[PDB]
């Protein structure tokens, strides 16, 4: 069936450039985060930018906080996936692993709605 | 002489089995089911009804966070053998939910070698 | 010069010796017992008393999720050699109990080189 | 262009190296210092101090439990390089303390290059 997607781009508050390795869990209003797994269930190592999951047959589930899959911004300032049932719900990215020389962004709620949007962290 | 129990995850509208909507089962001392093998190690076990007799696994109950996840198949069913007590009551807590589903709410039971249901709703 | 401590697990009703309950040990700065190797790594540590003099094993005391399980073995024995300190209490807590049986109370202790039993109440 | 930190464990009484003590880095937001590679993944780090420039490591800013153990070695050092900033407070706490020791207590620092001594107590 068809599903949605969402990208974000990770910047300085204050430059605006592009910033790599911050890294962010989704969670949704039960408190529950985003973990991939591929087809037979099963944990796959991410590396960082957008995760084509339609493309690698993953799947996602909504588990404890702990067992979460960390999606990080790339040499682009980019992360995100694609492969989400609903379009209607409200996430919320929250910032788990903040660059050294930076405060953690503000949580930004969204839904996977297809866009592109931009996360500040501020320095120091 | 033991006992099991199965369970088989549907979506709620279409009754259609659904896999891989992960489980962990709690008793009323707040700890949780684990599997290990006989000397105590922790096992990999995929998705669907745990032999834990052919195996010659041992159920523990440990922290919530060192528990045993057991994950409906492709025919919706998850579960295991081996419980020692019929007259205990368990909870099975969806812990892993497949996206698009809501969680089951909590399920109450017995090990008493019965089969049962468990309804995901749509999102 | 160091110090050991034993422990048997048995069914309170029985007596008979249980394998498989694990343990957590407990200082009274709330950290708990991790086991590493000469570089500070983890280790698997399987049943029973664990030499840790004769592994080149070190003791730390870490956070609980980070802390080293001992699990009873066949004997029901476990435990370990190696404590700095005889004077200083200590807790063991079980962690990981067997199926059909209830935790046993917490068993405060000292590193003596004496053996003790905990018996794990059916249900 | 970036700063580095290095400290040596010590016992109080003796002054001898001490190895195998454990520490997190704290900051001011209450996070605390974790390695990745450079594709965000966690690595596994032994004791001593980190290279963390020849490495091609990150530091970012974590949760206390998500955090990078660092470990006295041989030489009872340990620390790291690759910091960005040398105007901030850190805090060096002891998160596994070496059996036979009572843990430091926390060290504030900032990553100045330079090196310096932190004490266990006895008991
Ligand atoms: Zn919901
Ligand atoms: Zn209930
Ligand atoms: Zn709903
Ligand atoms: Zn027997
Ligand atoms: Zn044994
Ligand atoms: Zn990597
Ligand atoms: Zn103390
Ligand atoms: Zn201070
Ligand atoms: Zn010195």
């Amino acid at each position: 069936k068809t599903t949605y997607e969402r990208t974000f781009v990770k910047k300085d508050a204050e430059t605006k450039e592009v910033l790599e390795g911050a890294g962010f869990k989704i969670s949704n209003s039960d408190g529950k985060f985003l973990k991939l797994t591929d087809k037979d269930g099963q944990s796959v190592s991410i590396g960082e930018g957008f995760i084509d999951v339609l493309a690698n047959n993953y799947r996602l589930t909504w588990v404890a906080e702990s067992d979460a899959t960390v999606f990080t911004s790339d040499k682009s300032g980019k992360f995100g996936l694609n492969g989400f049932a609903d379009n209607t719900t409200t996430y919320t990215a929250v910032e788990t692993n903040v660059p050294d020389g930076y405060d953690a962004a503000a949580n930004t709620d969204f839904k996977a709605d297809n866009s592109s949007s931009d996360i500040l962290d501020a320095p120091s």
